């Protein structure tokens, strides 16, 4: 019953792992695209670019 | 023995999620520092802007 508690635990801490990295990559993709867009906004670049910069970066709505 | 052989790959499997979590933050910083000092360097942006985003990203190393 003690290994099996073990086991459990051991289980539960890694599901609460992945949750977290899982939580901590998507706020690190926010914000460098926040910053990304903030940095493009800033300039008078053409719009080329961003539509560019958009085609290259493969997020368009599917 | 068997579930401590269990509880022994539930350690490997956490330490290599671990350490595959860390390189990828590491990745996922360094494309992000490169992606916003090529952003950076195409435009003529004065060095003070620069400066201050170092300033204010808190990485100045020891």
């Amino acid at each position: 019953k003690k290994k099996d508690d073990e086991i459990q635990d051991l289980k539960r801490k890694i599901e609460e792992m992945s949750a977290e990295f899982a939580k901590m990559l998507k706020d690190t993709l926010d914000k460098m695209q926040e910053r990304i867009e903030m940095v493009q906004w800033d300039s008078d670049t053409d719009p080329q670019m961003m539509k560019r910069l958009k085609d290259m970066t493969g997020l368009s709505n599917n």
